[PDB]
């Protein structure tokens, strides 16, 4: 049932490439008539034991999760020669929130942007109740089912919190909280930070010039060296350097962003909290 047969998975197109993963659109079509279900398939870009072990854990993790705003696990598919291992998932027809927002911005108002925001908060809340830290939260990882539902769509860098400890110690630096940057410590709090950045991406409607890597580079200066970029970002963050209130953004909204971007871990709000505020802010909007 959870087992998918490699010969019946017809390739259709590529959808994209993540950290070490690759994503394909496939039809699972045993009857050979093309009536089978279109599904999304993630596999190791280039397989090795460590990545496989990691990937199997990613799989156990997604298997772990039932939620409205988390993409649906379907099953797995073992390749002959055990060369690939594939994660089978429900196909969401609009791609990532990044690209969806990128080109249907005309019909996306602040109101919708908050429906999207609460949904993401709830997913993370639930993620949170399972003691899982996403670590890689961003519009490019959030997927659009239809205009009224988005789901967290990748968990390729998701980790389990050790039984006692409240953080994990071990990519995309402009979404990272500072203690993740300096101490490599990830937690529910570092996810709230990144979520602040997602909130930002949202109300920038993904102008390419207004992306976080761009805006921060506009600070770090595009003249700096290599590793020198992190180091300057840190310093900048240490002294409360922050992304700007995007054009047209309500300070009520921006205020959450900066609340999430708190140098002090514990002062950062909870997803529980965040979801409620957003929802209330939403209700108010009446026009
Ligand atoms: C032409 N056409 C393409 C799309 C469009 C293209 C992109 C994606 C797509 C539909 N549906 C998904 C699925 C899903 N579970 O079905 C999972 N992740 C994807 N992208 C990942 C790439 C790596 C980074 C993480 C996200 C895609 C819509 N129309």
């Amino acid at each position: 049932p959870t087992q998918f047969e490699e010969r019946h998975l017809k390739f259709l197109q590529q959808l994209g490439k993540g950290n070490f993963g690759s994503v394909e659109m496939c039809r699972y079509d045993p009857l050979q008539d093309n009536t089978g279900e279109v599904v999304a398939v993630k596999k190791l870009q280039h397989s090795t034991e460590e990545h496989l072990r990691d990937f199997e854990r990613e799989i156990e993790i997604l298997k772990s999760l039932q939620h409205d705003n988390i993409v649906k696990y379907k099953g797995v598919c073992y390749s002959a020669g055990r060369r690939n291992l594939k994660l089978i998932m429900e196909y969401l027809p609009y791609g990532s929130l990044r690209d969806y927002l990128q080109k249907h911005k005309e019909r996306i108002d602040h109101i919708k942007l908050l429906q999207y925001t609460s949904q993401i908060c709830k997913g993370m809340e639930y993620l949170g109740t399972k003691r899982y830290i996403h670590r890689d939260l961003a519009t490019r990882n959030i997927l659009v089912e239809n205009e009224n539902r988005v789901k967290i769509g990748d968990f390729g860098l998701t980790k389990v919190l050790p039984q006692d400890k409240e953080y994990y110690k071990v990519s995309p630096i402009f979404w990272y909280a500072p203690e993740s940057l300096t101490e490599s410590k990830f937690s529910v709090a570092s996810d709230v930070w990144s979520f602040g950045v997602v909130l930002y991406e949202l109300f920038t409607y993904i102008e390419k010039s207004k992306s976080p890597p761009a805006e921060f580079m506009r600070m770090i200066g595009n003249d700096k060296q290599g590793q020198m970029i992190v180091f300057h970002l840190i310093e900048l963050l240490k002294n409360n350097g922050r992304l700007p209130r995007p054009d047209g953004c309500p300070d009520e909204i921006y205020m959450i962003m900066t609340e999430c971007w708190n140098n002090n871990v514990n002062q950062r709000p909870s997803f529980r909290d965040l979801a409620l505020r957003v929802d209330q802010i939403r209700d108010n909007m009446a026009g």
